[PDB]
């Protein structure tokens, strides 16, 4: 028996100009004519039956997700009231286990290519996880000294690739960073997790009753009755929420590709740069990453440059300023 | 009693992705929905006839010439064939002219706002011209520093902004234009020419004799003549051919502002750069200049670049290697 819970609220906003307030993170194409969604969904859907997977995300984005997820029973999407990050949409979507049942939490908006070795991690979280119990995170082995992620310390050994968290820390400088990857004691946090129903329930209650005593007996499919309980709930990661404050927290170490996809450059680091081409003319220009549409594109005198043209509009950014093209959504509409 | 031959003929490249690749620079209508061309052109007519206009050309834009210029009569035109730079063309044109008559000499891609003072400038130039001959080039104050114009030294005056020239220069490095702009002994050079047709002629007999005895005893309008005469005459500027071998040369201040459109950096110079607009969305970015299409344009972390959105392309390039734009064109086809 096993639950589990997609987490889908996120934003395009860092994807302008091929994401509109319309089209979320999580139905995006980036990769082989599929959304980020719709992949997690297939990877998901390689050892489960979907009548045990749960996505919970907003009204809005319901109606597209059944026919993006046409295998997936009705039932098991659920509607969010507002945008409160993912601690409560992680309560809302565990209540619906059994107390003893395991719960993976999945973000719909993240890029594991290796099905395989994803389940082969999984797996090795479910066999701990009933050997240990406690409340567990995948900490991915860093292959760079990436700033854009936040990091998890690795902590006493209750067995191979499975530690104790001794802490949690976010971005760091580059040399703290470098220093990280270096000393072997560090984790990338993937953002997904795996508990048993009743213990995380139970971890929120001391960690945040404010998310406990509201959602504590809302049954999560009555839009109506969940509306009053989130107009009550803050917004607040799990991560922040409970994860930063648990001393049962442990991580389990995945060996296999991962990214967030935080931004356009992320999409650069898995693809690579672009090549001169018919569509891409380039002149003193190296590091660039440009996606055409239906003209050339040429770029003079500039390194380290992402271009982006689509239908809606086109994109300039210097590499470091990518998280800033949020401000481009902001500032347009 | 005065001619004015209008030399038409220039790479367009650097205005990609505005012109076509062979396109010639006089037709960009840069400003106002009028060709280069076409200004020039009423400039000459505020004080002229057209009949004593004569416009020197390639042979393939003798009908869109015609087109641009209706006042002009068809035996005006004086089709090349084949191009071969300033030194021929002036020589051909200046041919038609008596031998005592001035001939002005000016290229058909540069903007002078000012065609009042444009004409003052000339009736000085006139003036001089029958009290001392020679041949006669305009300065124009450096309102600013910038390498690879023309440049004339100030020689012994003659009269009150009329000098000889000490030195005619066609090159410079950065920032020697600094101690040229703040000597004050420098003017640049705009490519306008004033003669006495048998002067010139007599000069092309002196500082190059290819040019002057191949073409001295062919007829301008005859094409086979001049077609055959062309191929034995080398490719070589005015400046190169005579005004830098030439012991006459005067120099007159320009009284009016003036700019060679050289390419896209001369144009934000004349229309400055670009304000932040519903279209445009400038995010930790100054110092742009953005020409949008059918689509919004954002410019994220990325100061001094050019944008230009057009159905031929895009084209992102770092304002001080607006002139590297040739390099795209010959990548393009």
């Amino acid at each position: 028996v096993m639950k589990a819970l997609i987490l889908a609220g996120g934003s395009g906003e860092r994807f302008w100009p091929l994401s509109t307030p319309e089209t979320p993170k999580q139905f995006l194409k980036l990769f082989g004519n599929k959304s980020l969604m719709r992949w997690t969904f297939e990877r998901v859907l390689e050892e489960m039956d979907p009548k045990d997977v749960i996505v919970v995300t907003h009204k809005d984005y319901v109606e597209r997700t059944k026919k993006e997820l046409p295998e997936l029973p009705d039932e098991n999407i659920i509607a969010e009231p507002m945008k409160k990050n993912t601690a409560p949409a992680c309560f809302i979507g565990t209540k619906l286990a059994d107390d003893d049942e395991p719960v993976l939490v999945l973000p719909a908006d993240h890029r594991i290519p290796d099905t395989k070795k994803f389940w082969k991690t999984v797996k090795k979280a479910l066999d701990a996880l009933e050997k240990y119990d406690g409340l567990f995170t995948f900490g991915i082995v860093p292959t760079r000294p990436e700033t854009g992620y936040g990091y998890i310390e690795i902590g006493e050994e209750l067995e191979e690739g499975v530690h104790k968290v001794a802490q949690f820390r976010e971005k760091p400088d580059l040399e703290t960073a470098k220093k990280f990857v270096e000393s072997g004691r560090f984790l990338w946090n993937s953002g997904m997790f795996l508990w048993k129903a009743r213990e995380f329930i139970e971890e929120v209650k001391v960690c945040e009753p404010s998310i406990y005593e509201n959602l504590k007996d809302v049954d999560p499919r009555n839009f109506e009755e969940l509306k009053k309980a989130y107009e009550k709930v803050p917004s607040i990661s799990v991560d922040y929420a409970v994860m930063e404050k648990s001393k049962k927290v442990r991580v389990v170490k995945a060996d296999f590709e991962w990214s967030d996809l935080g931004n356009w450059s992320s999409v650069r680091e898995i693809e690579g740069y672009t090549e001169e081409s018919d569509e891409v003319i380039l002149v003193d220009s190296d590091r660039v990453f440009v996606k055409t549409h239906n003209k050339p594109i040429a770029v003079v005198g500039l390194s380290d440059v992402i271009v982006i043209d689509t239908p809606n509009g086109i994109l300039i950014c210097k590499e470091e300023y990518a998280q800033k093209v949020r401000e481009v959504v902001k500032k347009l509409f």
